[PDB]
């Protein structure tokens, strides 16, 4: 019916090259609750993004853009990134948001309101520690875990365990984001953006940029299998969170992207291409041609299996190849 | 135990390569009850094939197919078409016919019955309309989803439901045959045969078979997308009508078509090479990897998916963009 | 938690690249029962295998293997076969094994008893009659079905009829190793190691080992053909099987095996390939690229699928497509 | 539909009393299957009553009443029983069962045969050794429980093992019609019918008609614990069979008769009444008004409740008094 | 915890002094739900009944029924019938239907409502066609069985297709007033309520109010059985809607009137009694002392035996017999 | 098989004329542990109740009756019950007790621990406070509900939650306890023994064995209320345990009791019965003629119908009334 909420559809399909059909498949009232969560975490990111808005006009945006929900005018006319059409008319996308019920607002506003505090303090900074590096992700994608989680719960399609418990929403975020970053090192260097923490790969190379050149290709995997072997950590709480999942719509759509997150991981460990482009995330054995991630059994095998691809890899000169051991040990022992 | 029912399974595959294995996965008694029904209607589609049966001949065998079915010793030996073997060997299949239990008897019968009637009404005239288009495709198809999902309903796997709403049963036969219709262009056109609705094609060239020739391939390609942008309108019932299965070897047997029919239109879709042969089913993004036509959460995001690729190609520059994103961005709100 | 069951998952996946992940997806207790029994079987399965070892040292070490399960210290140093690593730590797996709950020790050991009762029976002997064949597939697959069976339903996950029908989870465990020792033929032969019964070769050539001589290549896929028409025999049981199983990951892990040995089968028919080296198993259509392994009327399709394609090679002039024909046309039809 | 079938439920309802209405709260196919094959076996018995037929032409109609199923017009009208009417319009009831699957067609006729070769066995000799009344019981309601099990399990709707378990269909059969057999003890007596063993109620006086005897009433109240103290024999067996069940029709349909004849076997337990008139079904106690025979559990706890009753009634100085205690102690320890 | 809940049960066991204990057992959510729903179905109905309440006073309170549940000071104190408390109290109703979830409020609101407007429609006119009985039944009884159904649904208990199927749900409420009307002949004379359709009375005597003239008692017996055959019909949509049920406290709830109904109309059926005074509920036959209103095949086999006990006193001479013999042939046929 | 474990069940039998059918009825494992621990629980309290035995003799086999079960040879001769031969034949009984997974020998064996303990500390007391009423009735029976909880739960046949929420299993046996001694006030006082809290009886006559004296009819009428409206607290209690079980057989195991105990206390409720005699428990209305106690739903309906028989004879004047009618109101409301 509603021509802005065919509006807010139509910049769903135009800005989520994936996402957009599971978020469409998703029951009642999730649907447009999480459209909306979506566009609006859309636009808040394009500013985010966008180099061409000064750090002076950019730390008030990202602010007080919760607030922005509110105000059935605003707008934002100086975007240069391509899809910035959801801030030239966010007054559609801000006027759906507030036709969703009050206890949706509630959450989607609160996910944004920590999410631009945290985006205006990484503006300057870059990440250091492992521990900041945590505290980012957690910024950019792990409050987008707790918030999605909040909507399932808060729309009773699934327990009210799953939005109490944010440390294991914030792991499914966590994990997402660390294993992009990883495989991301490439692309964003020529990007000018650093996002591997600096405490561990300046054990390796003076500056981060350094893994690019052929002479340090070695110590560029021996990094890269570290901080894999980091995002590796997630995995047991991402089980836990998937098992508790009772309905089917919300499955496939927090299945699908954590699946193909660990073959990424797969794809990546150990392997010298990540440093000379994208990675090739591939086939499977004939145990993954025969299930789907759509019931939790499968995608428990799933996962399990992609964690011994990369037990099968980890050569014993690896610094890190103790540590990469042990904690698969553990995953799979649960 | 039965020889003629093996017989018929036999039948079965050799004239439904692809989907036999389909439908012998389906429960209990729905079983045969479609084998049965599906060489039936392989027989009857014979008939109306074969040109070397003059019309005044072969309208009193349509008309009377269906009682054909209670004639033990009736088989039809002049037929010159590929599967004429079911006609030549309907004794056979009609054996196993009378077998079935009564209540699904009369649903194959009455069935048979009107597409026979309707048959019979287009071996002489064209279709003309979009509205006599509806009409043809709910002879040939339209009455196979109706007698389907009463066979459905009184197997008792599926809800009364299904059987009683015949406008969603038919769509789901429309959106079918006109993907077949639409895709067969050349194939019919080197075959003597018209489908395509005059009152469409007759607003680009002067008759259907000008666009077989490349200096139209434009005019045509237009008149293509038009017809596809025609069939995107089913798919709102498409959906309704799976979303009621309940049933999980309905659920593949109706669920898979629907999805294979989609993601032709999709290949079809502003494409000329539909005007120089046959096109190949396309790939599809990684989400859809990661499920099959299993779920109705999965198909729905399926479905949806397809939409978006069509929906990106729409040049602004097509007589019918405006219907298309229309119909699409339609499909996308509910 | 415990090092002693980590260590049984370390060698689980040490001793099983393709199975460790959907065995650690099964439910609850099952689990760590089958991990056990795995790991037991495996150590059992080295002893019979191990050609170092004389038959009279090997038949005691069968017939007792049982009660060592119970003998905490017990352990077997001198074996030089690949996985001799579970029995030269069996204290580890044994210690493990006496921790699960009585109801699955009482299983485990009641079929090591009887499977090396078996294996012993056969280490003098090589397998005669198909009547012989059936029988040390018993002993070295139907009883692990059987006991599988068992475990599935002590666990409460499985309905008690799963494991009080030993017919068909016999045939689960036939229909696994006769494609394995069909497939395996050229890899036993250079093993030393005769499996294919004698009373069906014999009527091809002189010695099993003449299949290897590219003179007899013909005889040798007839004798081929001859053994896949027998092993085609058990689809029905273990079709019969799995639609009673109503746990997902006991599902899984069931019917995966299955599909991947008919999916064998179907490649090594007819295949000259089986006699020179190891067959690679192919994709297959596009209706098996809508569905995988993990509901039964998706499993159906894949195996009738595959049924097809065998009956589609069939050689007119093979001694055994009659045969061939038959058995397929009784699966299609039941 | 049929008015053929509607003939059919109206004889049905005619013929059965009591179990018209659960049989025909069967679901699926079970219905017609049931219904036809109960119309079919009483017209069988309706002709093993009949008085007014002579042996010479009693004995093949019953040797080929099974042949008659296939015969369209196959007729009887000399009958005289009660039930005549099946046997006056057997056409329509032998129409009804053409019409049935071939899979229950071919159980029932091979019933059907079966059981007309030991009626007429049975019409010159009386019961005698206590394994000729296994034998007789067999006959008329052993087949009957094969029969029924069989076509169970062909409809799916139960387990393989229902039907392929025959001992246990069998005793279903047994328990039931020596239950009825001990407890009819007069009225059989007047009608000239003697049920009782020969070689049982031999031991007890001179000919079995003097039980009747006022004088008598102690030994045949002797006898009478004895056959009781066999018919028990059965009940593990009943147990076992029940427990198989799973669809909540069958299984109403199958415990029902069983626990009636239960509390009957036990109102009738050392209770002279038996030779002075029909024994009535005693209520129970409080732990009865709670429960009905819908659940396995509830069926085990009456069936316990009822061999209590039984147990305690049981005189010291009965000849069976020990025989009697050991089967129920054995019945409570499974 | 709420007082005011509480009074709402007080107010509960007030007004429904027999199915209180019902709608209590009722799982999640459908407690309070049908509870409220009770109650303020209860207020309305007082209201409709009330006689010493002017047309035009009444007609404008039944059409604003529904909106008085959001005015928290709406009450009524000039109502003097016996369950006046609910109107001089609705408040308190008033204040807990306001506290149900918002899913829950809309149904119940809509379908008072609906109702209100209906009710009024009659408060002038008398039932003269049949048609017209069943939009009576529809709106007093009929949107009752929609809205539970609604609700059932909504609180996702009940499958969605159980609230879709508005057709069966108002059978269902159908069969129970047309039951009670035709019972309450007599009362509702005595009381001046005339509900008997006059297109079937008026074919019997001059004045509904005849049939209390003991010489018509026999007019009087055949409009009975004519208007028990048209509430028979209905029976079959019954036994549908029970059966999808999958919930155990929405069984209980909806098949235990249901059954009453049954036993009432074959208490009714052709008995004089009706005119005289109210007809009691009694007995039925050993069959029924063995099951109880708690799962489908039970309830189909009590429906089933009461079909019996009318058919078995179809006079011959009745005018309806035929009719009479023929829905019955049908209910026990489907 | 085992010959000892046939003699526990003849005791299981002779000792509990009820409870023993539902024991003999319980799922696998729990079977013999439960019909062990009720034996084990007999001893004991054989020996308590054993008024021939001096106290001084009796404390010291009460606190070690627990380590007599690990005593081979332990068996008392000197007992004066009628249940005697269960502690002279105790051997047989303790060994059939070693014969247990240990994990159910801990359970009952902490459980005769802590009875010993309790009932020696009553040995010369009596119940003075309604605490003190709760603790006697903790030691006796509420304790043997924690023992079933908890095997229930190592049996792993229900949820961990059983065994571990003590509270709701100790209810379970207060509410069976205080309805016993509510009923057996009579026989108890003949027997000398008394059980009543002094702090309740002693407001009403200067001695408990009064109520046995004619004149005191009212007064005790009123005590016996207000100690039934002191019991019906511990229902929340038992519904919440019952709502929690999923295994059938534990259910009709539990359940049974509870509603045998509250048909009890509404006939005992105002009855002046309960001081001439003991009360015989009456059927209820047609809708507890529609059910039994075999699921949630069911049992809820017939605990509440109950509650209300027990609210309609609620006398104005009586001294509990408030307190009575309040907890009624609690129970309809949760
Ligand atoms: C909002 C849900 C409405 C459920 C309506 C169906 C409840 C079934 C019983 C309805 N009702 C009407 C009359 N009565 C019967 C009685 O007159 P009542 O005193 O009202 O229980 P009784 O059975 O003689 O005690 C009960």
């Amino acid at each position: 019916l509603s021509s802005s909420l065919k509006t807010c559809y139509k910049y769903l399909n135009q800005t989520s090259r994936s996402f957009a059909a599971v978020i469409q498949a998703l029951d009642g009232e999730m649907r447009n609750a999480v459209c909306i969560f979506y566009l609006v975490l859309r636009a808040l990111d394009t500013l985010e993004d966008d180099m061409t808005i000064s750090v002076e006009k950019k730390v008030p945006l990202l602010h007080n853009f919760h607030s922005f929900l509110y105000q059935p005018d605003w707008r934002f006319m100086e975007s240069k990134e391509k899809d910035r059409q959801v801030l030239e008319d966010f007054p559609t996308i801000s006027l759906e948001f507030r036709n969703l019920a009050e206890k949706y607002q509630t959450v989607i506003a609160d996910i944004c309101r920590r999410m631009g505090i945290g985006m205006a303090e990484f503006l300057d900074k870059h990440v250091t520690s492992e521990q900041e590096w945590d505290k980012y992700c957690h910024y950019v994608a792990g409050l987008v875990g707790i918030g999605l989680s909040r909507l399932f719960s808060a729309s009773e399609f699934e327990d009210p365990l799953v939005g109490e418990d944010t440390e294991r929403a914030n792991s499914m975020g966590l994990f997402l984001q660390k294993t992009n970053i990883i495989r991301d090192y490439l692309e964003d260097q020529q990007g000018g953006r650093e996002f591997w923490p600096q405490e561990v790969w300046s054990r390796y190379v003076k500056k981060l940029g350094d893994f690019a050149l052929p002479e340090n290709i070695d110590l560029a995997v021996q990094c890269l299998n570290e901080l894999i072997t980091n995002a590796l950590h997630h995995i047991p709480d991402v089980i836990t969170y998937l098992s508790r999942l009772r309905n089917q719509s919300v499955f496939n759509f927090c299945a699908i992207p954590q699946v193909m997150a660990i073959a990424t991981l797969a794809a990546c460990y150990n392997n010298q291409q990540v440093f000379k482009g994208a990675v090739l995330i591939r086939l499977g054995q004939a145990v993954t041609l025969m299930m789907d991630a759509t019931n939790m059994p499968a995608v428990k095998a799933i996962i399990y299996q992609y964690m011994e691809e990369i037990y099968h890899r980890i050569p014993d000169s690896n610094p890190s190849s103790s540590k990469t051991r042990q904690i698969i040990s553990t995953i799979r022992t649960q």
